[PDB]
């Protein structure tokens, strides 16, 4: 209840407008009307003449026409009139998506398929399925400005992307994957909004003034009317679930979500989701268990959370990288602790933030966290979106892959990565306000040295995937993904871990694994049969003793 | 460790100055020196020539002299040189102060005794003791600007007020009360700082930029170097405890204390205090149990918290008051719920904040909260600090008194109130920067209509207590305070409560009480003996039946 609501033959027009005195419905074809201002600040009207897949603008006091922020869909620009659509209405009391079986495929509909749409991505299902992926994670489809964006300027939480196809398409996309037995997971932004087409600002207070994130400012969940906005959001998740049988959510940078209330909005959301028996994952920098934490432990519940701590340890280890966050790591030791204690910052000094970061993760299964060697962020904000292939010796790139998919955690593959993709993932925008298409520039430029003027199709397309398979890499992947299942490696943190100066051997419940980054001697403490190696130098049937190995990765049993 | 530290014959000069490149110790008599800049940002020096009860200024890069923010004492202005003092060092592993026996006397050393000092307040001990008060709560003694302030512009957390006597005095004050068997409780401000003499600002980041309270902005407990500042504070409480055997703390507006860390600074402090087996109470607007909440329940622990909810219900009830917050109440019903469910806003709609305020207090004894009919705030910010005597029929004023002291809560009397004080408590400042002594004006003026130019001795002295006893009122009090003890009324929330249209009868463990605000018939359901009445119309030995009563209060058994 916020956008519109088709009854029988009749339709309503709710509209949170505290700041307004006079608001006017305006079917573009039909006419202009007067909303029933309720004391709380909710203008409102009721229609029946309408059925009309009609455009409409809300015209306020000031004498300005604007679009329904709960816009079901914005046919034209992020200034297009909002529009009537059908009531998908149907979805199911669940997700087939069981947590353990979780292989995530991060995708970016745009730069993905050369079509760059759902249709585009629909073509790859069976491919995806082939791969073994247990589910798909879509990057933000919240109507952003232009046609070229990661989707982090989504300024229409309710309206499904124009370009990407939209509604029916996105609609179709799920119904599709659904049949392919694939799960879909939408990654939604609740900690902020788009710098273009944002008309919250004139309807009332949607965003707190107390605080200031980096990208502008979060919404208002605390002060003055929190009540409403906090509902906005909360309804927003419900929508997805029913209007699109979505399988799960992925929350962007929760830690920019500020709440002081006795009940943190997160926990508020989690419940909405778990209510429909769906899943939630969140991007959180704060090495805090709270999030993913259980109800008994007064945690928000959130099903799972990303652990960049993993990534980083590995990355800076393989690369001789020490910039920005990389400075907190770049070492073997890190890799192991992360491997056994989810966070590398368990409550210790980050010189990076000159603070005392994170704190001990519980006794939570590996499945409360999701690991990766790649993601839009990690590639994306490099200045030249270098994939990781471009910075590591081939054997390495293979090793890494192993590391992560072989974790109890919840392995998620960036798009491309599996088949050995070398294209880059660039920072691209599609703004219109001069000051935007500018500020941005010195931004990405000053922030990350990106040269590729994001506001250039160039930068764009150059990130489009070059479906150039590499069966070496591609093969591997499938295998890994496969062994993982076989082995029952998931969630389980009952692991034994060793490493030497440059090696590392990890026992598990059903095996051992060998990581050697440099020819060296290993006192292999066990006998198993080679299950998979990165090389050929690997001994099908191993036994306990000293052995000299070559830079490579081998997997026993 | 932050100010200085006298060793044997030698003394250190720590000094958090991240932003500084070159810092200089400067004994005013002796000389100027160079601090040992540590990477973390801590300049530093070591002395022995010194013993000297010497003044000193830290002279930074910019070529400016300034005083030790951990100033033990600021002899001259809030620009005076800091100064050497002795190492009180001694205190005890405890407080005689048991929580139940808790009668708080809120005092304001300045406007109190005509002397307006500790010495002044020392003269009243035995008086106080006489009253029955179980302990004293001092308003902020943190070096503020000028000589006339509530003390809410304290800008020197470590330095004891000049005017109020200072150190040795405050020192003496406690050692005194200690002997009188009286407990002392300092009310310290950690959510903000004084608008004059604040030199944190140039030493580095002491205060977060993420947020903005009302009175400027809180410190930085979250970001960049939180680590340090969070220690500042935390050491600050330790000081009080050892350098002054203080008995407890009272925290100003905690809810302006913003922390996202896994461990809320509050909980951080609580521990410091409970570590020394001392007590903590906090001013919190957020109807959140979290604070006062226990460790098992993942609460901050804080021993007790103020419940304005109480006050208000009563006040607006007795007064026909409905301004500002008064709008959320002004009703009988409120009075009872507050009486049985600590908060009146247990998670419901405050039109006052157009939000959904508070939430259910546990099953916490009445002793987690502290009630009052008066306090500096409630009088102080009225525009004409009207005491409550000035707005209620005499019988009322007596009734109220009963209400609160007869609660399981932790009754605290404002100063004056007990003996029937009619003087007002005004908003007074003693600033020097023109813009201050001005902004303030339209402030207090625009905020509360205060006319009494706070920057006028007038406004000041006029708040000084007129020790004009009124033995009627005065007597009552003592009695109440006395019965309370007798009765064992404290902490216990096992109460039965009734009211009629204008009356109210409250059973307890050892009695009943009758509140009648308007001649009416009461179906008194019990037999007891008059223990104390506000009037004479009260029936020494009561029995169950209908009886007509007169506006008044009576107490049975």
């Amino acid at each position: 209840t916020f956008a519109y609501k088709i009854d029988g033959n009749e339709v309503i027009f709710t509209l949170w407008a505290p700041y307004q005195k006079s608001v006017k419905l305006k079917v573009l074809e039909k006419g202009l009307y007067e909303m029933e201002r309720d004391e709380k600040g909710y203008f409102t009207i009721t229609l029946n003449n309408v059925k009309v897949r009609d455009r409409y603008k809300y015209v306020l006091d000031d004498a300005s026409e604007i679009p329904d922020p709960a816009s079901r869909y914005q046919p034209e620009g992020v200034h297009g009139p909002s529009q009537i659509i059908q009531e998908s209405k149907e979805f199911n009391n669940e997700t087939f998506l069981k947590k353990e079986d979780l292989i995530i495929y991060e995708i970016h509909v745009g730069t993905f398929t050369p079509e760059g749409t759902f249709e585009g991505v629909i073509r790859k299902l069976d491919y995806l399925k082939d791969l073994g992926i247990t589910a798909i994670e879509i990057m933000p489809i919240a109507q952003f400005p232009g046609k070229r964006d990661w989707g982090y300027d989504g300024v229409y939480l309710y309206a499904v992307q124009n370009s990407y196809g939209g509604p029916e398409g996105f609609r179709k996309l799920v119904d599709e994957a659904h049949k392919k037995g694939l799960g879909v997971i939408l990654d939604v932004v609740y900690n902020h909004v788009g710098p273009e087409g944002n008309y919250m600002v004139k309807l009332g207070p949607y965003f707190s003034q107390k605080y200031k994130t980096p990208w502008g400012l979060t919404f208002n969940f605390d002060d003055a009317e929190s009540d409403e906005v906090r509902k906005f959001i909360l309804e927003n998740v419900e929508y997805w679930i029913k209007e699109y049988n979505v399988d799960g959510f992925r929350l962007d940078a929760v830690h920019a979500i500020i709440d002081t209330s006795p009940k943190h909005i997160l926990e508020e959301i989690a419940d909405v989701v778990h209510k429909y028996n769906r899943i939630v994952i969140a991007e959180s920098d704060l090495n805090d268990p709270r999030v993913v934490n259980p109800k008994e432990k007064v945690g928000y519940n959130i099903d799972a959370q990303w652990v960049d701590d993993f990534h980083h340890s590995i990355h800076a280890y393989l690369t001789g990288e020490r910039q920005g966050y990389y400075t907190d790591f770049g070492n073997l030791d890190d890799i192991v602790k992360s491997y056994k204690d989810v966070f590398v910052y368990d409550g210790k000094y980050s010189n990076f933030r000159r603070k005392t970061h994170g704190e001990p993760v519980g006794e939570l299964d590996g499945c409360n966290f999701v690991v990766y060697i790649q993601n839009h962020d990690q590639v994306g904000n490099r200045g030249k979106g270098e994939r990781i292939i471009k910075l590591v010796d081939r054997e390495s790139y293979k090793i890494a892959a192993a590391l992560y998919l072989l974790s109890p955690y919840i392995p998620m593959i960036f798009m491309g990565e599996e088949y050995g993709e070398e294209n880059p993932f660039y920072f691209f925008s599609d703004f219109s306000d001069s000051k935007l298409i500018q500020g941005v520039r010195e931004g990405r430029k000053k922030e990350n040295g990106q040269d590729t003027d994001p506001q250039d199709e160039s930068t764009f397309n150059a990130s489009k995937l070059s479906w150039k398979i590499d069966e070496e890499i591609f093969s591997f992947y499938k295998i890994l993904i496969k062994m993982r299942k076989e082995l029952s490696i998931a969630c389980d943190r009952r692991v034994n871990v060793v490493n030497g100066e440059n090696w590392l051997i990890i026992k598990g419940r059903e095996y051992f694994s060998l990581y050697v980054f440099s020819k060296s001697s290993i006192e292999v403490k066990y006998s198993g049969t080679l299950l998979l190696s990165s090389n050929n130098s690997f001994p099908q049937h191993i036994e306990e003793g000293k052995y000299e190995f070559d830079k490579g990765f081998a997997l026993y049993k």
